[PDB]
């Protein structure tokens, strides 16, 4: 539930977007919820200052409406101080979850066919830097 918490809080708060690194490298994983939280920042990316309310319309009808109609309201504290903070900090775990596990799929691919020069230097700026 650090990846619901990072979508909730991201659904709650549109420009949180800007805080998120480019995501392309590591969007193709098969992590849980991964693809749910990439369709709402593209969302958020499209529309840096849309609100909570404008964003829930653009899925109207949708797949995921009534999961992300939910977490719009899972666990809005009564102070809003430490938003941003949480956010960066569920963020960076599930970051730290992709490099892990893109790792793990170039380290495979390496056991099995060997890499090209481009899988090569992402593996290796991936161990380096991690994401980031």
């Amino acid at each position: 539930t650090p990846m619901r918490d990072v979508i909730a809080l991201l659904i709650q708060n549109p420009s949180y977007a800007e805080l998120v690194p480019d995501l392309a490298s590591v969007r193709h994983l098969m992590i849980p919820g991964l693809d749910t939280f990439s369709e709402v920042l593209e969302k958020c990316r499209q529309y840096p200052h849309i609100t909570t309310g404008q964003l829930l319309e653009h899925w109207r009808d949708s797949k995921n409406e009534t999961l992300l109609s939910r977490l719009a309201s899972w666990e809005i504290p009564l102070v809003e101080d430490n938003q941003e903070e949480l956010f960066l900090d569920s963020l960076d775990k599930i970051l730290a979850q992709c490099v892990e596990k893109q790792i793990e799929n170039l380290q495979a691919k390496e056991r099995s066919v060997g890499l090209s020069t481009e899988e090569k230097r992402e593996l290796q700026d991936l161990i380096l830097k991690g994401l980031k």
